[PDB]
């Protein structure tokens, strides 16, 4: 891959899967219908969380690492960013559960699927047994701002809420 | 393929997370490990029926779901276990099992590691998908093989039909 880094552009062409979450799908046994989700085009005039982790329903993911962002939601969108999208190896229809399991509605975090962990790959962040690894990137109208790789894959710190926020802090 | 009167195939391992009352939350997560059911299904009466993946619509909305309101009778007819398979990694089907309040072993929620296993019948799509097929195997020997004709079609491999073939 090419790894990223604050200061670089968000590539063009990146696409991920998801369902839109939906009144009439809210029940967790209900199931949308996936499309594709331009993420170059769609957050080229918006400020962007995007986190990416080991999979939906994985125990750090699961326990800290979600769940801290819905307790930040609130001080991340106060400090301007539009967009906060949790990202993984699943494909749409799991991301669309973990969604739901966390008890989130609307849009208000994105539960995006990496086909093949395909992005995740492009930039060198992918593991051997093709998951995408733990990160986080802020993308600012298009250009990435902050960007950290856990240095494990049962670490979570330089990509968490509190950490991200500090540096939206700033 | 398989057909009734094959062995079941030697070395086919699955990955799952047993289910347990601590983990019982659909947020908390165990920890995945081998399940060797080449092994263990030798002395027991099994169906096993498989899907192309956890949370999709046929399969959250009737072809699990049947099998759970038919396990009573299932039971009562002598099978020893009864597993769901897709291609989701274990902690997939370990959460889909809990949205489907499933507990203990009732029905096994088994993940087949990049489909291997039904790629290695030749029952994987083009995706890496499983098929929807199911199969009874009763120590070690099938006595039933379906697979569906499609990926939405829900027949061969419901838990009506194979209720049916349970002899
Ligand atoms: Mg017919």
């Amino acid at each position: 891959g090419s790894g990223l880094k604050a200061g670089d552009s968000f590539p063009s062409d990146v696409v991920f899967s998801y369902i839109p979450w939906s009144e009439d799908k809210g029940e967790i046994t209900a199931s949308g219908i996936p499309i594709n989700y331009n993420a170059s085009k769609e957050w080229a005039d918006k400020k962007v969380i995007l986190f990416a982790l080991p999979g939906a329903f994985t125990p750090v993911s699961s326990a800290r690492h979600v769940p801290e962002y819905i307790e930040k939601l609130p001080e991340i969108r106060a400090k301007g960013v539009d967009v906060v999208a949790v990202l993984a190896y699943n494909d749409a229809y799991v991301m669309s559960a973990w969604g739901k399991a966390n008890q989130v509605t609307g849009d208000d975090i994105l539960f995006l699927s990496d086909p093949d962990a395909r992005f995740s790959k492009s930039i060198g962040w992918a593991d051997e047994e093709g998951r995408t690894k733990r990160y986080a990137l802020v993308i600012d109208h298009g250009k990435i701002t902050y960007a950290a790789l856990e240095p494990a894959k049962n670490h979570l710190e330089f990509s968490s809420a509190e950490t991200v926020l500090k540096h939206l802090h700033h």
